[PDB]
C-alpha cells in the first residue's frame, strides 16, 4: 500500500479517472462507440488540427461553400460525433473552429493520460497509486495548512477572487509543492532574467496527467491560430478569477485543479488588443495583455526574487483595453517553473 499521503493519493486518482475522460468526450458530443478512448491517436489529432486550419483559411478567404462542407465532413470523419439528426454543425466561422480546436487540445491531453494510465508494467507488486504517481515524473509534496507558504497562497486566491463574477466561491482543499523532473536545469538559465512572477494557470482536470508528465506546452504549427489572442504560447494570469475559468467546473463536478508557476517574464511587450506575434521585439521576452482589472500593486509581495501580485483587484489605468484581466504569454516552454498545484472546491452561488 502506498506510502504517499491521502491528499496526494487522492490527487492521483483524480487525474487518472477514466470516467472523467469519457465524460469530457461525451460532453463534446463525441461518439464513444465509434471513437472509444483507446482508439484516440496523436496523428489523428494532428490531422484534425490541419483540417481546422484549412477551414480558418477557407473562412478567411470566403470559400464558395461545398469546400466548407467537404472540410466539415472531413473533420467529422476524423472525429466521430453523434448528432442523430439535423446533421452535423457546419464549421464556417471563427467561433466554430475556435471551439473545435479547444476540444482537440483537451482530447490530446486525454490521449496522453490514457496512454500513460495504460502503459508500463501493470503487475501487482506495487499498488496502482504508487505506479501511476511515478508515471507523472513529478515530485508532489503536501504543503501544511498552517504554514507561511499556505498563508501566502490562500491570500493570493482570496484577494484575486472578486464579486463582479461571483458566480461561485473558492475553497482551497489542498496545496502541493511540485517539481517536475527536468524542470529545474531547464529553467535555471532563464532565472538569470528579471521580472520573475508567480502566476496562475488553470486547466481541465483531464489535462493534468499530461501537464505534470510533459509540462505546459505551446500549440503545434498545424493548430489554427484563431483563439490564441497573442499567438501560440503559454498563458498565465495574476488573478485566480481569470485562470479558475479554465478548470471548467460546474455544480456537477465543483472540484478542479489550478497551477502556480514561476514565470521569467523578462522585458514585457505590453498590448491592449489581440496580436499574433510569437516573434517578440528585440529586448522583449514575453507579452503582457493589459486588463481593466489588476491586483493592487501596493500589495505586491516577493521571495527568492519571485513577485507575488496577490493584492486585491482594482481598476487598472486602461479600460480602453479589450481584456478584463491581465495576461502573460511566454513563447519558450523553459521560461516556466511550476511550483504549486491546488485542489479547489467551487461553491456556486446560483
Ligand atoms: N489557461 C489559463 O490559465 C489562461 C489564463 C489566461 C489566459 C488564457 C489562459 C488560457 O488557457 N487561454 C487559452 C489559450 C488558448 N486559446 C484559448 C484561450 C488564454
Amino acid at each position: 500500500k502506498s506510502k504517499l499521503p491521502k491528499p496526494v493519493q487522492d490527487l492521483i486518482k483524480m487525474i487518472f479517472d477514466v470516467e472523467s475522460m469519457k465524460k469530457a468526450m461525451v460532453e463534446y458530443e463525441i461518439d464513444l462507440q465509434k471513437m472509444p478512448l483507446g482508439k484516440l491517436s496523436k496523428r489523428q489529432i494532428q490531422a484534425a488540427y490541419s483540417i481546422l486550419s484549412e477551414v480558418q483559411q477557407a473562412v478567411s478567404q470566403g470559400s464558395s461553400d461545398s469546400q466548407i462542407l467537404d472540410l466539415s465532413n472531413r473533420f467529422y470523419t476524423l472525429i466521430p460525433h453523434d448528432f442523430g439528426m439535423k446533421k452535423p454543425p457546419l464549421l464556417n466561422n471563427a467561433d466554430s473552429v475556435q471551439a473545435k480546436a479547444e476540444m482537440l487540445d483537451n482530447l490530446l491531453d486525454i490521449e496522453v493520460a490514457y496512454s500513460l494510465l495504460r502503459g508500463g508494467s501493470d503487475d501487482s507488486s506495487k499498488d496502482p497509486i504508487d505506479v501511476n504517481y511515478e508515471k507523472l515524473k513529478t515530485d508532489i509534496k503536501v504543503v501544511d495548512r498552517d504554514s507561511e507558504e499556505a498563508e501566502i497562497i490562500r491570500k493570493y486566491v482570496k484577494n484575486t477572487h472578486a464579486t463582479t463574477h461571483n458566480a461561485y466561491d473558492l475553497e482551497v482543499i489542498d496545496i502541493f509543492k511540485i517539481e517536475r523532473e527536468g524542470e529545474c536545469q531547464r529553467y535555471k538559465p532563464f532565472k538569470q532574467l528579471h521580472n520573475r512572477r508567480l502566476l496562475w494557470h488553470g486547466s481541465r482536470t483531464t489535462n493534468f496527467a499530461g501537464i505534470l508528465s510533459q509540462g505546459l506546452r505551446i500549440a503545434p504549427p498545424e493548430a489554427p491560430v484563431t483563439g490564441y489572442m497573442f499567438g501560440k504560447g503559454i498563458y498565465f494570469a495574476d488573478m485566480v478569477s481569470k485562470s479558475a475559468n479554465y478548470c471548467h467546473t460546474s455544480q456537477g463536478d465543483p472540484i478542479g485543479l489550478i497551477l502556480l508557476g514561476e514565470v521569467a517574464l523578462g522585458n514585457m511587450y505590453e498590448l491592449k488588443h489581440a496580436s499574433h506575434i510569437s516573434k517578440l521585439p528585440k529586448g522583449k521576452h514575453s507579452v503582457k495583455g493589459l486588463g481593466k482589472t489588476t491586483p493592487d500593486p501596493s500589495a505586491n509581495i516577493s521571495l527568492d526574487g519571485v513577485d507575488v501580485p496577490l493584492g486585491t483587484g482594482i481598476s487598472s489605468g486602461v479600460n480602453d483595453t479589450s481584456l478584463l484581466y491581465n495576461e502573460y504569454i511566454v513563447y519558450d516552454i523553459a521560461q516556466v517553473n511550476l511550483k504549486y498545484l491546488l485542489k479547489l472546491k467551487f461553491n456556486f452561488k446560483t
